[PDB]
């Protein structure tokens, strides 16, 4: 199973965009599992949904469509990421820095949901003086961000990234509960992750992941002291030359007081 040396040493944000998040403009598996996302977000986190003063996105890769939705109900995000490489992309989109990636379709498409695509400048500096601070962080340590030690938060994000960092259902069980951690009482875990999914392509390079059932997940939600508040789920994979995985599950979730 490839673990944080791997990620350390050889994940490339530019080829990780260029796989899932490549604005080609086509239809495409890729494109839909993006929008999938950012339609539950903007039901997550939009009008009648959750808010806040804090949110954490853990494992925020090179990315930041996740919290699109959420810089209109929070003000104070961090982003987090284990990879040198990906936090350092993430510095250069919030700084406004040449290298930048474009997430101008994903900022629009954002918008649209809201009812005005037009006002997506807006959005995409709103979110930029939203997030705070970038910093490393590891699922699998009892305090994510250490040494950092950050207030207990109102939200924590995840996409995508628990069932990269994790190399069974055991370690996933546990990395939920370093979550859980993180949180007031009362706060709530929002996250996605991709079932059944064995591994995934980077470029040309292939990176483990924990093949995970939505009963597992489920179960595992449950048992790191949270109930869930909802649920949402898609059929809709990658391109099964990407990432074959079954379908996709958006929970968010409760923190028992
Ligand atoms: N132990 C760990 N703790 C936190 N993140 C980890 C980790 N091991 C790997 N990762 C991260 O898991 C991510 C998987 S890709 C997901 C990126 C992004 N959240 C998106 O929505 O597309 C990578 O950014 C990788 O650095």
């Amino acid at each position: 199973f490839t673990g944080g040396d791997e990620y350390q040493k050889h994940f490339l944000p530019r080829d990780y965009l260029a796989t899932y998040y490549s604005f080609d403009g086509s239809p495409s598996p890729e494109a839909e599992m993006l929008k999938f996302n950012l339609e539950c977000l903007h039901k997550t986190f939009g009008p009648g949904g959750l808010q806040g003063d804090t949110l954490i996105d853990i494992g925020s890769g090179p990315t930041i469509y996740q919290v699109l939705a959420a810089c209109d109900s929070f003000q104070d995000i961090t982003l987090s990421d284990f990879t040198d490489r990906n936090r350092e992309e993430l510095e250069k989109w919030l700084k406004k820095e040449p290298g930048a990636y474009d997430w101008t379709p994903a900022v629009k498409f954002a918008c649209e949901l809201e009812g005005n695509s037009g006002r997506w400048e807006e959005k995409e500096e709103k979110l930029r003086a939203a997030v705070k601070r970038v910093l490393k962080c590891d699922v699998h340590l009892g305090n994510p961000l250490a040494p950092a030690v950050l207030p207990l938060a109102d939200c924590v994000l995840t996409l995508l990234a628990m069932e990269c960092a994790c190399c069974s259902l055991d370690a996933y069980r546990a990395a939920l509960c370093n979550l859980a951690s993180l949180l007031k009482p009362g706060g709530h875990l929002v996250t996605t992750v991709t079932l059944r999914l064995p591994s995934y392509m980077v470029g040309k390079r292939e990176f483990s992941c924990v093949a995970l059932e939505k009963g597992e997940v489920e179960q595992a939600v449950l048992d790191a002291g949270f109930d869930i508040e909802q649920l949402l789920h898609s059929p809709q994979s990658y391109s099964v030359t990407n990432a074959a995985n079954n379908g996709v599950c958006c929970i968010v979730a409760r923190k028992k007081p």
